[PDB]
């Protein structure tokens, strides 16, 4: 029987009794079969290491308040998820074995979509697909920022982990406005303008008055988000997605330095992607086995062959323009002039690309259309092993080259591939590297775990750290940011959750730690 | 003798002794004459209510750490200021009588200005004028976002109160990236990527990993900011400031609704201002006495006469376009088409305006050029009385009309004027109302205090609250946001400052409160 850390069967039984009284039997899952989908992980460790003791599906804020009351009474640690599609970051399983999962997928109402003020207010279980269908069927003049690869993922869960999309509203937390959280003591706290009785500005002005705390709850375990608002981009008259293909790995310095001023001036306004050959290949549903079944990493010689056969470059840049046709036309001239002056980069238009992949799904991503194309990355090697290694980088060419070379060296050392893309903000990149391996192979699984550890170590040696990470490594990554930060995080933790019931271990915040 | 609340002369003497040993006599100010500039306030209350017991000028982080050590030892409350130009919000004086002012103006180094990545990292005492002169003299391709009305105000102090400017980087806290604070226990905490040893991304990526806390320190008393970074806008090839004048007060509904889509699409990208007749007049250095010396508010009939004589409208909209000439030209056509279709609004160009005010200083504000023109508002009525009443509003015409009418009614009831402007974000307005009165007149000063209280009450009745407020009213405004918020703020306060030494009373956060 899986029980929470240091908690007795008797105390667990008492909590389950109370959870059933509060939520109804059908909302309290304690049977193995019922927990199966919750235990699925892609991390290089056996399922048992992240096995939940139970899952409870709350539907209302009052039920969430009831859940934390019970958790405090019997010291039950809960791992909160919204839509639970955190693949490559731990999926729906808890950070520590034995936690009860507080699954908020049933708390799924779209409270409001304002097409004039361009914002949405939603519950945790609201999915990207749900919002898209409502907006499209009702012809609302707004568009979404969508995070791959699941249409049943959603804005709340993604924003609580500070995920990203591919439109000009791609930095999801930047566009968040207003948040409601249930604190460990049961209090319902609304950030920003939400605490003002009769307010109509909760989704209008981010900060409110006094300390602005939305960020304190993201990537943290200081509260349970039950509602969140965010800004929506108004539907533009014209959308012009495009691609620029580069043939050589060494081109990354020039690509990034030519692109940066275009992003800094907002001439290209969306979160552009510069995808490596293998990310491009996997997103197009190509597999390593189609090219080689030899052990180890995929050789450069094979990759160049792949580039030859497919037209895919060493780097594949996907960007878009938005606005009136006249605005798009003027910005298109500026963009094409930059690449012409550079003397590198082949431009591919939406017309030329047609229904071919990856362009088709990239155009969908850049216009906020939910789609499942990127599940193809899971088939590059297959076997269910995938961890995102996502270091932050300056959007400076030399830095991107350095990080790409570092990651490639370490991955190859362990027989794995550099499958990556730079998601481009004006000043930063999320350098997203998909560490893919066959999790059904014990020898390879051990190499993947060792490889991920070495990637973290080698990047720290160069002053780099990741922006987000899977549950197996959340404590390790917390170390990257130093002891003073962890001490402050634990002081806040004690203040808002003295019984340590909210997801202890999240981002390395756990009162059992000596901080 | 002014002493901190409930603190003895003996304990205060011990702290002063230690402050002198740590900082040197010249950095410890306890004499009346030395405290004079610190005590100047524009709030409707006698100077004594905000009189500091002393001021200490620290220069280094180690000295700030030493100051908090001493404060904890002798329970000395400190009020931290950076450049201290918070006119209309309390100036440099403490929130509670008797606090020691920790004046960081000597901590004034520009640590870095990166013209490629477009960011700055500065100390608290760095001023807007200091940065402007460095950027201009060194021909750096970046521009500032400047908050009126002082060239010796600065980005750190302004951002710690979440102030605003008038370029596309006008929402100052939105562009902040990286912060260093000294906590009450002396620890030096760096947000975002700052805690990673050898990081080069502190001013590149805002969030870091785990809870992102920059916002928690703004408008709060949880730490002392000693360094702050922020993003800078790259200098555009072309800047095209312009104005649109509207003749009738009732036009505000249509002005705001026509402007909103232009802001939402980023076609007009800066924080536009829609200034009322009297704000326009005062900024042009006109005074009430030039038009009437009768008691009470300035009558509509006098204002219409003012409009006739000057060409100033009921609402005066100042905006700007930025980009290449071709981008500016296309956006100018879109903007002019909107106002032509509306059938209201007279466009005034930079060429037509020439060196005339207010256009001249507005063009400076919209291009980040420090200037002192708006000190003219202090001369509309003179006498040194000024408090900013700054309610948040949706950028929806009907809401703006409602708030303008509400404020005008309340101000007139108390014999004062509606002097205001809407600072326009895509979805929100900071509706900034300058409550001006003769502070040398006791009867009028009492009316101003009563008026400010009634403005707060009446706006709360309609679900509106302010984004920032003077020290005399910080506790009152905290009430606007509800008890759950205050309870959480006090729990965090206890956790990070158990001795209540950091500016108790700031934003209504004080451990002496029953929260
Ligand atoms: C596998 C994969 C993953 C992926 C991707 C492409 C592929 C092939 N592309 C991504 C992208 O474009 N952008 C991005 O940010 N992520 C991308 N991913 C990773 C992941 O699949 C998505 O991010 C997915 O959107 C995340 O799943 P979901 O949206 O369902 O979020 P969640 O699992 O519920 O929550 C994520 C974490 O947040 C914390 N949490 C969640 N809810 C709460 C509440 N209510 N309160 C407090 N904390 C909460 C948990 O830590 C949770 O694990
Ligand atoms: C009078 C007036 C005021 C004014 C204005 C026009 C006129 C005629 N126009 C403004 C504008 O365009 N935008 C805006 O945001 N404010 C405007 N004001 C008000 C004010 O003058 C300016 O905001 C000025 O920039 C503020 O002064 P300064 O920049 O010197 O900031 P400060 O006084 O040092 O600090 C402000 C408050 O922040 C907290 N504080 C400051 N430093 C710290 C540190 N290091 N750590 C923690 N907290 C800090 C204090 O609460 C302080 O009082
Ligand atoms: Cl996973
Ligand atoms: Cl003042």
């Amino acid at each position: 029987a899986v029980l929470p850390k240091g908690v007795t069967q008797g105390e667990f039984n008492k909590a389950v009794q109370k959870f059933r009284a509060l939520l109804g039997d059908d909302n309290v899952l304690v049977e193995s079969d019922q927990l199966v989908p919750y235990n699925k992980i892609m991390m290089p460790v056996e399922n048992a290491a992240h096995a939940p003791s139970a899952a409870v599906t709350a539907t209302t804020v009052e039920q969430v308040q009831g859940v934390v009351k019970i958790c405090n009474e019997h010291k039950i640690p809960i791992w909160t998820i919204s839509t639970g599609r955190n693949f490559g970051y731990g999926s729906a399983a808890p950070v520590q074995r034995g936690q009860v999962i507080l699954d908020l997928k049933k708390m799924n109402k779209i409270i409001k979509i304002d097409p004039e003020m361009c914002y949405a207010l939603v519950e945790p279980g609201v999915t990207f697909g749900q919002m898209y269908d409502y907006i499209q069927e009702n012809n609302l003049p707004v568009m979404l920022s969508f995070s791959a690869p699941s249409a049943i993922a959603g804005p709340v869960g993604n924003t609580m982990d500070r995920g990203v999309g591919y439109t000009p509203y791609g930095e999801h937390f930047m566009m968040q406005c207003g948040m409601e959280v249930v604190l460990a003591n049961g209090d319902v706290y609304r950030t920003g303008m939400g605490g003002v009785p009769g307010s109509n500005t909760w989704q209008i002005f981010k900060w409110g008055y006094g300390p602005t705390l939305d960020g304190m709850f993201t990537q943290a375990n200081y509260g349970i988000c039950t509602k969140m608002g965010f800004w929506l981009m108004p539907k533009p008259p014209v959308f012009k997605p495009f691609e620029v293909i580069f043939e050589d790995e060494a081109d990354i310095v020039e690509i990034v330095d030519a692109l940066r001023p275009l992003r800094m001036s907002n001439t290209i306004p969306n979160s552009v992607v510069i995808a490596s050959t293998l990310w491009e290949a996997g997103s197009a549903h190509l597999t390593r086995a189609q090219y080689t079944t030899e052990p180890g990493h995929t050789p450069d010689s094979v990759i160049k062959q792949m580039q030859k056969d497919t037209g895919m470059g060493a780097w594949n840049l996907y960007a878009a323009l938005y606005g009136t046709q006249e605005q798009v036309d003027v910005n298109w001239k500026i963009v094409t002039d930059v690449f012409k002056k550079l003397g590198k980069g082949r431009i591919v238009t939406q017309e030329e690309a047609g229904d071919t992949q990856p362009f088709k799904y990239r155009a969908q991503l850049m216009s906020g259309v939910p789609n499942l194309q990127e599940f193809g990355l899971y088939n590059w090697r297959g076997g269910g092993g995938s961890m995102w290694f996502a270091p932050v980088s300056e959007a400076r060419g030399s830095e991107c080259k350095k990080q790409a070379a570092m990651a490639k060296r370490v991955l190859h050392k362990y027989g794995l591939d550099y499958v990556a893309e730079f998601i481009v903000a004006p000043r930063d990149m999320h350098h997203v590297i998909d560490v893919l391996y066959d999790r059904t192979n014990p020898e390879e699984t051990k190499r993947a775990d060792a490889c991920f550890n070495e990637l973290l170590d080698e990047f720290e040696k160069e002053g780099y750290a990741v922006y987000r990470v899977n549950t197996r490594f959340q404590d390790r990554v917390a170390q990257s940011y130093g002891p003073v930060k962890r001490k402050l995080e634990h002081a806040i933790k004690r203040a808002v959750d003295p019984n340590n019931i909210l997801a202890p271990g999240r981002s390395g915040i756990d009162l059992n730690n000596d901080f």
